[PDB]
């Protein structure tokens, strides 16, 4: 996933508050989240890929091997089981918790990194450019 | 309620999608609603006050006597019991349905009409100016 390595800064977001509503995130956290303009830092070391999101409010960090299910605690504090695979040049993440699931796809589009989040038919698109 | 009579056009809205989420309005109706820039027409005839909201998508109209509870079917199709009183120069509306309630206050502020909608601690403010 060499095309993903770097530091990325958020440029635009579409429907992210609707996505968070569908995921069940509360009002106060949804308002903090929409004020954040996180930076995403992706790095690879051997077999382990690390994705870090940094903001004034909350930093998150996950390190994983592609194809191996792992425990993740999301920024909104859900404890989920995640698995990320490399498919068609995109990182596809599925998170499962309480009988629910959501898909987060990170893909390159031109010189940008695009994050698509889908929860029960609601789709959010967030576009990042290199910092 | 002479200070309210006229045709008013929406100028700004704050937190209305969050208010609709709290009321339980579905995704598609919330998206149509946020695209509408309704005109509000208020008129008085004898004892009956009429408030009409017009948009490309949905027109609603309620006629009522201040202080008398009546049946209303909202734009998002809830069948509610409403009562509107005149208090401190503002029209205060309470809608009750399924053991829930929400308050909609319509008040004058300078040359504007302000609508405040409150559902369980989430507040939306919509400002109208004369058309
Ligand atoms: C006080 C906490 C402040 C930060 C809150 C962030 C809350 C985000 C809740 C929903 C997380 C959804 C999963 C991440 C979706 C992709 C986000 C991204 O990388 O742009
Ligand atoms: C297809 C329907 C298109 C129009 C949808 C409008 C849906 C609005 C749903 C919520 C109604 C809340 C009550 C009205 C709140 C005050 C609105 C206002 O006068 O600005």
């Amino acid at each position: 996933c060499d095309a993903f390595v770097g530091t990325w800064k958020l440029v635009s977001s579409e429907n992210f508050d609707d996505y968070m509503k569908e995921v069940g995130v509360g009002f106060a956290t949804r308002k903090v989240a929409g004020m954040a303009k996180p930076n995403m830092i992706i790095s690879v070391n051997g077999d382990l890929v690390t994705i870090r999101s940094e903001s004034t409010f909350k930093n998150t960090e996950i390190s994983f091997k592609l194809g191996v299910e792992f425990d993740e605690i999301t920024a909104d504090d859900r404890k989920v089981k995640s698995i990320i695979t490399l498919d068609g040049g995109a990182l596809v993440q599925v998170q499962k918790w309480d009988g629910k699931s959501t898909t987060i796809k990170r893909k390159r589009d031109g010189d940008k990194l695009v994050v698509e989040c889908v929860m029960k038919g609601v789709t959010s698109t967030r576009v990042y450019e290199r910092a």
